[PDB]
């Protein structure tokens, strides 16, 4: 029998990550875990003809049950509204998600020691995880001003932001709420605990001493009273750096950290987006939603409507599999699950790294100009080779 | 018989660049230019002991004669504090010296053809310019609505916009903004660093998100572009558009370089070669006023190394750049053709050593790769100084 690994929250998408969605399943998943699979499709038919219900569910889908795996969608701008006759321009299925769920978004590459990098000292994974605009024009003179009105009637706090004197200019104002920096934290330290790196925040609070001030302030208390003893257990700490500081410093790292970011194309230049994943880390420590960092890649996918042939890199989307079910086994201290899902992740690294990959990574390697067709497998050739491994190597561990 | 140059500032810095920024001067300036020469110490101890007023000094007197080079500098943190025996934490020298002058930084790489980039492709340099910025921020204590009010001078409307209503708890908040004349700023700079270098010139954006911050952005240097410039620009054969920052480096990436690039929010740019391979130049929007400097700092590493003497590496072309991209913009305001040619010459010199074989180790390491670098593959920084002083006389006597 295969493994038993239990409920898992499973998203379908749109277009070339579509059809390699099904291939994930059919190759690599379906053959060797059984799931009981709570299946929603998010294609943008299907949430046009629902109201996009579909995609609220899938998210109290995830909640109720803490793994999500989603394969990614369209959202919907003025072109897409024409292209499928919709009924409104929908939100994006990823922020509907994330306002009911909550939680901070962690970008973790799959490392392959024959792609190219920024950095050649980098040998261990660099995970970055990331945090209303309210902005206006001021067409001439006068002044703008911010305020506070206490809740419970106290006297309202008044600050000049500038006096325009003469002439106009534009104006902005920001917040950022205790609770979303203490929900940052519990998931950064939660994060760096599950991976066992050490966690560095990043803030500008030289210049914005009360606002960054708050983040390096959270950080630190919540440092100190709940994670401190189980860092120290795994030989993993957290520190504060300066922006600029913690750039220069990771620039002559080795790598292997959490990088927790207070404010995606430079990460493109590592072979693709098709070498990166992004999971939602929930505060709780029980809830995750994994997805591939990349979109639908609609320019492959009208060449594969028109039947041409197509090289598409799966990796990202087999790793939102992967990192899901990693999760679902931690949960559930389901071992034989916990195996798979890192035998899984060695194949897909082992066939790119013994040369078996798709356009993208040999363009990173040999320049898109000199890339022959030799150089690269087509989706499906590496789909197979990848199934192909995946079945030596679960072979290989049976001893 | 040497070449007048002119009136120069000229800053001295500390470590390793101001040991490279003397040889600099010993071997390439020196022998072929007499200078005016306003030279200021910003060495950290001299700094210190003059509570610094030479920082000062030297700001007001890039203001009075236009154009100033300077060595790379220590900004004090703790550690620098207990090193030099510190008066004070002293500020950024840089910081104080655009803080007086005002105006736009732009980095521009020296291209040599050997060189490994981000694009097989470029050619030219990509020379992007951030826009240079206080805020009002505080704490919110408890629950409450924080909002954001204009009322302008005249009286006739007062607008107000809900930022947050906090009702869960505490938290932070701000107010930020920016004036018309920093704005126009930033696009005079940018439109006269397109002028003087003989490229087009893109501002990019958030426009989508921001919609009315950065849209005033795009309005200004359109104004700006159609008052005063447009007409300068057709006659160079060069062009100004605006560009979405997702549109702007997708275009820049199949593109073959060549071009300005105005930006309103780095270390990507280390990857090719160095940061010894790139310069930083202020351009103050009058367009006389510039200061030019290296995009890296005083090698400390490296220093350390020298103090312990061991055989040091380190890369002096963009502390050269600086000299040169200041002695052209001398020779430009003098109309001086004589300074014109040695500052282009000096550049030409340095790429073709480099583009012929012979370089620090930082470039050698970038082409074959770190731990592929053996001793012959690269010479020292005395070697390289050495043997761009060669060339540079060779160069010079076959012209003449
Ligand atoms: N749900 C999400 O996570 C998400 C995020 C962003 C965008 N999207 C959606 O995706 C749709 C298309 O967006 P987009 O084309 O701008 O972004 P994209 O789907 O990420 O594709 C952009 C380009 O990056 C390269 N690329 C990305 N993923 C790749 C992979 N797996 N293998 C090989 N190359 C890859 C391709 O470059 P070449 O063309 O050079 O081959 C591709 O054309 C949009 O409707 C958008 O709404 C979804
Ligand atoms: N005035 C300025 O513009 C400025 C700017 C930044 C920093 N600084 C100051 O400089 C001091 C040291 O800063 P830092 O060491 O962090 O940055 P840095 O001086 O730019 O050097 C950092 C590293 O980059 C590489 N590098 C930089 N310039 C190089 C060159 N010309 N040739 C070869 N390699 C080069 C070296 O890497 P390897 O170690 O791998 O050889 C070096 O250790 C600090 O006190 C800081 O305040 C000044
Ligand atoms: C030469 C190559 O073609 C090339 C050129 C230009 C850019 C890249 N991209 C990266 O290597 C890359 N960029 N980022 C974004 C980033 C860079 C610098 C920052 F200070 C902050 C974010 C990242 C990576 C890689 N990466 C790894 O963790 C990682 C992959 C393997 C080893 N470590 C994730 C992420 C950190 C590549
Ligand atoms: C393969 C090599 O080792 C390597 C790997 C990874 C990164 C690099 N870095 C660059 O080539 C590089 N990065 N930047 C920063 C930047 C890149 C993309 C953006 F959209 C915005 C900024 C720049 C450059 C080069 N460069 C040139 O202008 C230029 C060098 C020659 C021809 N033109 C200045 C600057 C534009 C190199």
């Amino acid at each position: 029998k295969k493994i038993s690994g239990g409920s898992v929250v499973e998203m379908q998408g749109d277009e070339m990550t579509r059809i390699i969605w099904e291939l994930i399943k059919e190759k690599l998943i379906f053959p060797y875990v059984e799931l009981d699979l709570h299946s929603y499709d998010l294609g943008i038919e299907n949430r046009d003809a629902t109201n996009d219900q579909v995609t609220k569910d899938a998210a109290e889908a995830i909640k109720k049950h803490n793994v999500g795996v989603k394969c990614a969608t369209i959202t919907p701008d003025e072109k897409r509204v024409e292209e499928f006759k919709l009924k409104q321009m929908w939100k994006s299925p990823n922020g509907t998600i994330r306002n009911i769920l909550g939680g901070t978004v962690f970008r973790e590459a799959i490392i392959c020691k024959n792609i190219p990098r920024l950095v050649s000292g980098w040998v261990k994974p660099i995970i970055i995880g990331h945090h209303r605009a309210t902005d206006f024009v001021v067409p001439g003179p006068g002044k703008v001003e911010i305020t506070y009105t206490p809740s419970d009637g106290t006297q309202k706090v008044t600050y000049l932001v500038h006096n325009f004197e003469e002439g106009g200019g534009v104006a902005m104002g920001m917040y950022n709420q205790d609770k979303s920096i203490e929900d940052f934290a519990h998931s950064s330290f939660q994060m760096a605990l599950s991976k066992g790196w050490p966690l560095y925040l990043s803030t500008k609070n030289t210049i914005l001493k009360k606002y960054d001030g708050r983040f390096k302030d959270i950080f630190q208390e919540i440092y100190d009273k709940q994670y401190k003893s189980q860092f120290e257990a795994q030989k993993i700490w957290y520190e504060h750096r300066l922006i600029d500081d913690m750039v220069a410093q990771a620039m002559k790292s080795e790598g292997g950290f959490i990088w927790a970011c207070k404010n995606d194309s430079v990460a493109q230049g590592y072979g693709s987006l098709g070498m990166m994943t992004s999971v939602l880390v929930c505060p709780d420590g029980k809830t995750v939603e994994a997805e591939a960092a990349h979109g639908t890649v609609t320019r492959h996918y009208r060449m594969y409507q028109k039947g041409q042939e197509t090289s598409t890199n799966p990796i990202a989307s087999i790793f939102a599999w992967t990192r899901g079910l990693a999760h679902r086994a931690k949960l559930d201290n389901n071992k034989e699950l916990a195996f798979f899902a890192n035998a899984l992740e060695e194949v897909s690294i082992e066939t790119i790294e013994a040369g078996f990959m798709t356009k993208d990574l040999a363009a990173c390697i040999k320049g898109l100009p000199n890339v022959q067709r030799s150089d690269y497998l087509n989706t499906f050739e590496f789909m197979d080779k990848l199934g192909e491994n995946l079945k030596i190597k679960l072979a290989q561990a049976k001893l």
